[PDB]
């Protein structure tokens, strides 16, 4: 009955539009910048925002933020958290890894000089333990059905991959994801 | 029927050592290092971990990762989550705002030169961020019972005031957090 | 001679090598990782090629000298060509002042979305680093008239600043209210042999 | 003459200096912040009373002069005592491997618990550096028997490189697979005026 508050850039939104893209909800993907500092100090101005951080969500008069609570919230309410209290740690657990290595992505520069270590040392290692998850459970990480996990998981390389898968399940899952229906349109569609 | 393990450290364990202190619950407190790298070096190989990395909380055979998830596991299995859905979002909100200047307190050293800034400018604009959302709400930052967001903002105060509260209602709430008897105790006790 | 400058297709820690260079009229082959190519493969061959001793560019080669580490090889190239500072105090400021550009140019390159923290590196370590310099040439009042900010001649600390400005202007947006610096850097920017390396970049 | 150095109660980006000092036989006035009271009043009530370029410390003064930056310090104390190398090449180096040793001390302090990334600093990033500082002595074998990275007398960069491993060891463990840098670390260690100023600190 929604609005989503970001940059107009991937970043720590992207997740969420890939899960309404899937959901299939409705939703203005409202982008700064499209001066996006100027339009950013305006938004906070505006908005009654926690921490002055985006991504916002708002749904009718409803301001949800920090991007990992509003993706945990929406898949409880969308069912894609898992199916038992086992699995949705699962799935929780899955996605804190992504996150640590997702930060680690965004946090390899040129300047830093610190990119063959990434792409020598922490992502192998990385998806070496992501693929050993897919190994243990027309692929999911968690259970038998789609959840947050997977398209974080998918997210992640997708991103990785605009800047810079030896990984055959991880590289199939990918692939998988990547094709079901509603991403494949939301990704064609996507600047 | 229960053991974590980690290091000889308070670091990403305490809160879920301040947890298990608050519900009552018993368990095996295992650190390493009371050469902490051997013996995690061993663990490791002993341990079947996801991501290699602690802390570790094993339940009978059941292996649990990744310190936030194990809060948030924990937090639902024993009340302490809210009691709606919009409550658990705000309390998950609540946390991960949390994280965020934790994080930036753990990255702020003398040889970084960051001490300032981070006494001066970050600190004080994260705890008015805190203070208001308990003014928005014989104190709780979610509905009017204890949840893990409590007890995270207490320990996140804590920790920093090892190394290093303006902030009236903030103050209230961490010293009538000190005071529930559970954690009083545990924490005369602690090393 | 055979001076061959050796990193990856971008400015980075290496634009400062090169506007010196420049500015000073060297010529030099100026090889660039990944202008085609998979920058990574030909980065990971260089390293199999060169004797590096940290496993680092960029590299300097000047016939089979082997010269590593951007702000060693600055301070090099800046005794030689006499951009150093002319009295044993000025060299001092000089590499003092280029000290603080690193720091601050080392947070602008650790500055992104994904890790929120753009607001306050341009609301609030930005300015703060723009202030110091801001002072700073204050102090060398003044001899200005042309600005320096060591002595009355142009230093590589001059350029480390021209440097990071213009670094900092490719990502984000004005120096307003900080008229020395601007002036500064405009009156860098405009020195022909740069301004013409500049309009070729 | 006057000479004070300020700067935190703890080793950080001060102790070179302090090393630097003792090696040289130079008396100084140690000033450090919080050694009884709180170090951040301290600090603020300084940065009131001293002019600073950057709001930072160390500064060392010398009579009235102020100099900042800890690196341009330690080059500035190296060039007038002579550790910076005897020759343009030579000095280069020196500062090449200072530069190295910045790069990982400002790993080695990222490092923590918190951050989950001791194991890989202990486990891939300090090993590999190790390498680099043993194969670097290696290449001055070479003159040695008495171990320097550069030519054949003591450098700053010597200085800096036992300092590195000192520090870290004070945190973490044993350069075991280093035989070299083992070897020069101990005899950096072992000079007297090192050993003495060592055995009070």
């Amino acid at each position: 009955d929604i609005v989503l508050y970001y940059f107009d850039a991937r970043g720590k939104a992207e997740l969420i539009r890939l899960i309404f893209a899937y959901l299939g909800i409705e939703y203005t993907d409202k982008r700064f910048g499209v001066d996006a500092f100027v339009e950013f100090k305006n938004f906070k101005k505006e908005k009654d925002t926690p921490f002055e951080q985006v991504p916002i969500l708002q749904i009718g008069d409803l301001i949800l933020a920090q991007s990992q609570a509003i993706v945990r919230y929406l898949s409880k309410k969308y069912n894609i958290c898992g199916e038992s209290e086992l699995n949705e740690f699962y799935a929780d657990m899955i996605f804190c890894g992504v996150q640590d290595i997702h930060y680690k992505f965004n946090n390899t520069n040129l300047f830093k000089q610190n990119e063959t270590t990434f792409l020598n040392e922490d992502l192998p290692k990385w998806s070496g333990y992501f693929e050993k998850l897919l190994k243990k459970n027309d692929y999911y990480f968690v259970g038998n059905n789609l959840t947050y996990a997977d398209l974080a998981v998918f997210n992640l390389y997708d991103d990785i991959e605009t800047k810079y898968l030896n990984f055959p399940l991880l590289k199939a899952h990918n692939e998988f994801i990547s094709n079901l229906p509603n991403i494949k349109n939301y990704i064609t569609n996507r600047k």
